[PDB]
């Protein structure tokens, strides 16, 4: 069952990051979410209510990218993938990738991050 | 057996989507399809025969994202693998990616999608 | 054994293709090529010797993708890996993907091809 | 286990190669290291302590990358990985690409390098 | 007055140039149409009946790059121009750039073209 | 006096344009905005007092793109530059350029939009 | 007169450079050639023969570009709107632009470089 | 005379800024400089001491934009163009632009800075 909704590339302009000057100013963190989801029966019906709305999605990543602010990537991401796999029953696996194109690190580079994959009980 | 025929970053403006305002003004689709070929016979022979002509794919993918209007993504990328798997028995399984950059969702990312892999019976 | 040694866009004109236009005008054909190669040995020794060097395998791509026409992309890709497979037995598996970003397709995309992979017997 | 934590694009000047005239005016240096990394622990805590901090391991890449030359991308990588892998018991696999965007190569391509895979012990 | 309304990057599948292979099978045209018009008026008003529509504007060059062939990029761009200025008395000067950027020409390249600028009189 | 303090690719999603669809759903507007001042006496003092804060300016832009919808590009436009021109004295002249990168235009292209330029009197 | 015949981002490897590493192993040059040509004849009678073959113009670059390797980006640019200027009467302006993009500095940067302009007397 | 000498994309990670967070964290300031020298001469006798050493000018702009923090871009600008004002006669115009694209900005955009041109007396 190789079938996903993604959603690729989202930016939001957050205040999370282990050193108080990055909470202080802030950066955009660039958000990549890829759902297993079986989309076979939405695939034949045509019904919205057969999928996992991916606008429903983007709304879950942006209320904890643009909420509180947090030390780690590490969190943000595990705090996505379990409000997805929590609310969409539908989804078997949450993939999450948080990059930070311009972390506080002195040099060259196109970014740094991390990625979990994590699925749903 | 891991040979393929790929068709990267096709883009199709179409009408599709769940909200009608978007069935009213349409957006650009981006479509990928990878297909799962055996390409030994064609790498020998160098006949075109032997393997899938990927214009002709092409022109498949095509008369289904600039045709009807439907609602989900899932929907168009079913077909389109349908579409690909009933008439090319030499593909072993169809891979489709749509991509909307632009969906009606109040943010900043670089694309939201679904994928989805389907093998030829 | 995940190490690999890579040339990633590698761009030649060529006049491949089954339309005779084509061969005619001839365009760019993009070549990414990926090698399985255990790493280690050179890892420690530092010597080039003991592993594969890249500049040989950047002639051996260039003189197929710039030698006679053919048809298909498949047969481009099929002698690539041949080639490298049959001169360098440090080579586990060829991996070969030749993109056309403008073949003869009405249409907006961002390219079409193919991808073979073969182990060196 | 499908966490992980990424630096991706980072770029060093330096002068790393088998040929001497590259020793003498050198090149960017493109690398991407992932490192998996169980991050279920960080991702319920908010505390750096359980993770592996990425600001560190930029550091340790670019000590590597920006000191002593070597006559291979296989041997820098190797070096990297079991900086990273010696220093890091947190860190189950690490994954080193090394891209030469610019390598002594008489030609059009968008690059050349290496990746390994290396499990730590 | 360097007020402007601009549509960038526009691109349209043609058979337009000299040689009769590239009109057999066509390629991408990027146009570039900057128009000088005084948008003081619009500013205030907020009426598009005081502006030149852009969705027009597009429809005419449409209609040029995507109707019959022609031999030269500078044709169709005085084709354009002409267009423009005959039918939008508001328009001041009509600047029109056609890219092609996989012509019939054996190189590495980004592209060529042609820019012409025209007063409407 | 050709000093600028320049904004480049400012990304708003806004309800802005003359079709009732786009003022429902909504889509990216870039905006750059260039600024004559002259940047001679801040470059010998080094105080901020003496330019013009580019952070303010953003402000002024983001207030303007995000608050009330209007029907053209040229309104926002007008009142950017006037807002910007009417609080800083500094300031000679403003050019505001403002693109649609996906406007409700069937087709293929890279963006649409308007540029003005406005002294400050 | 705003009319020109463009040629943007043409790349050529080659041996250009004062010093003599460089002169060994190569590089890519970026070339873009814009020509102020009167295009109203052409654009009126559609004739190849009335305006400047872009065709030409590039094996015109190519020649000098992949020709005797020179110290200076300054003389490859004055030999190439020379030669342009020379054999094209229609020219009446040849601008030529050539970029460097990983030239022998130990840094970060997009490219360095030079442009010239060169009436035709 | 339009002749130039450019150095296009430089990228130093910097400490400069008027908040003193961005002081302590630093980020990527990407410079343009665009230089205005008559190259008739060097385009002659293809001696690079009859020119402006592009080599030389960016260790000038590196000298300065990675040495002692400022608080202003207009600063920094200003100390670039009078460097290479002061050490080349041959300079009769130095622009300079500098861009923040990662500024302590909440929002969404390409970049912000500023662009400065100083005649050389
Ligand atoms: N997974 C998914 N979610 C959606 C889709 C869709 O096609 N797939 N279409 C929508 C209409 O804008 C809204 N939400
Ligand atoms: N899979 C595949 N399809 C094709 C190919 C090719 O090389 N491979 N070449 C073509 C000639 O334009 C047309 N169609
Ligand atoms: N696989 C491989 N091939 C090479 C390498 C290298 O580091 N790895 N370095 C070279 C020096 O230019 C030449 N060729
Ligand atoms: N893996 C990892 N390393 C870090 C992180 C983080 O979120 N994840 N955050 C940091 C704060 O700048 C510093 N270092
Ligand atoms: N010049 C111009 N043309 C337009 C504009 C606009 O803002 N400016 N807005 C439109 C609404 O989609 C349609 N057409
Ligand atoms: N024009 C201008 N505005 C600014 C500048 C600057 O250097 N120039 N620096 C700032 C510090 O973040 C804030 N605002
Ligand atoms: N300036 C110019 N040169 C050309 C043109 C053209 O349209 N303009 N078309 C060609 C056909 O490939 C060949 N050469
Ligand atoms: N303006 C300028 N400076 C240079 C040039 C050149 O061609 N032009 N070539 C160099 C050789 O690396 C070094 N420095």
């Amino acid at each position: 069952m190789q079938d996903t909704i993604f959603l690729k590339g989202m930016r939001f302009y957050g205040y999370h990051g282990a050193l108080s000057a990055e909470n202080e100013i802030g950066q955009i963190f660039k958000v990549d979410v890829t759902l297993k989801v079986d989309l076979s029966e939405a695939g034949r019906t045509d019904n919205v209510i057969d999928t996992v709305h991916y606008g429903e999605v983007f709304e879950e990543v942006k209320s904890i990218m643009e909420g509180k602010a947090v030390n780690l990537l590490e969190h943000l991401a595990e705090r996505i993938a379990n409000r997805i796999n929590s609310q969409y029953n539908r989804v078997m696996e949450t993939k999450v990738r948080i990059t930070k194109e311009n972390p506080p690190i002195p040099g060259h580079y196109d970014g740094v991050g991390i990625e979990i994959v994590r699925e749903n009980k």
